[PDB]
């Protein structure tokens, strides 16, 4: 899957990240984030499967990479506490999004890539 | 000058000019506490945000309005926001910049942290 | 293909940066750049097929993305004129190598992911 | 003031210091001539290039010695430099920032284009 997919590298090693712990939210009628979604990317640095068009509503989505704890695995004291991306899902009509994200100890840039299924 | 946010235009090559940006504490609670804010000057940097007696160790986020400054400018934009959450550690005297290059699909965020 | 793969993604539109132009260069023993092979990105935003295991050699390689024609022909007027990177490869025997782009008019970035076939 | 570098470490969260760069101008051969070089100063910015009269339109190349800069700090880096190309045109009163965020297997650069 699908209409959500996150992409995680690793800008120290030159490699996909592994076992980084992705979760999504879903900002409710009342203003609070409501759980969507979760999972862990694989050894290819991808993580599918999150979601499925008929779960993928519109609205204001939050997705958190916890990029502290992969590198605290890694044995490094890293800066930010995680890497998020927030915005408004298929207003538009459904979408195919892919959050891509490049982790440094200090820094994390993260781009979107959204196709018309 | 414990904390300065400094922000970029990867579009127009430029300072992002006039950007709002909050900042926020978490709380024991576990929720955001409004901490300082401000927008960018001409030079796309914010300065006095905040005291070296008010700033201590704790986890912060900076949140950056880029979803009003695209639209400021006429170019639509992806993200809601930029948030930036980290944890500040006391280890001998430290100066935070957070900055950030901004593009309407994406954007980066580093931390500088000099001794000064 | 295989040892080198090009991916290219568009930062201004959310979007992969097709029919860009990648050409890449070889370091000659006599310090000159000598022409290695070059392709155009697919409608993906991936150019695979530029070599072989069996051409793609140790040296030093350029990896020139025609960065100044995407953005021409999008209507725009960008500040660079390609985005270079330049490194050793194969030094410590072969390895896979995937460059990946991120273009806006005024920046870009660019990271490696290198794996052991 | 027309041509200034400015260097940050994404690893350290710091400046990138003592780093080489080299500015070469494109010439009618194709060739690329020296220009001006220098090292960063301990706030990661190297100023003094270049001054308003030498720095004509045309094609220039700032190359940054990053693999110098990892190796000296004992970190593997993956590119032997970072070069950006990029086309300098007269359009009113400029200035050039190139600005450069350095990883071991990753980097990033931006222009800044102001109006003194
Ligand atoms: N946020 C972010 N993600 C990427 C990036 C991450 C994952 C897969 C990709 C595939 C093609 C191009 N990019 C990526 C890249 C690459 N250079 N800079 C970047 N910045
Ligand atoms: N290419 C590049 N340069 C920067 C960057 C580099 C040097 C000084 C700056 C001052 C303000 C904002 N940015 C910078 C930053 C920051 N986050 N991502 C970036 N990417
Ligand atoms: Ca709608
Ligand atoms: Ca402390
Ligand atoms: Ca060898
Ligand atoms: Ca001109």
């Amino acid at each position: 899957k699908c209409p959500l997919m996150v992409k995680v590298l690793d800008a120290v090693r030159g490699s996909p990240a592994i076992n980084v712990a992705v979760h999504v939210f879903r900002k409710a009628a009342d203003d609070t984030w409501e759980p969507f979604a979760s999972g862990k990317t694989s050894e290819s640095g991808e993580l599918h499967g999150l979601t499925t068009e008929e779960e993928f509503v519109e609205g204001i989505y939050k997705v958190e990479i916890d990029t502290k704890s992969y590198w605290k695995a890694l044995g490094i004291s890293p800066f930010h506490e995680h890497a998020e991306v927030v915005f408004t899902a298929n207003d538009s009509g459904p979408r195919r999004y892919t959050i891509a994200a490049l982790l440094s100890p200090y820094s994390y840039s993260t781009t979107a890539v959204v196709t018309n299924p």
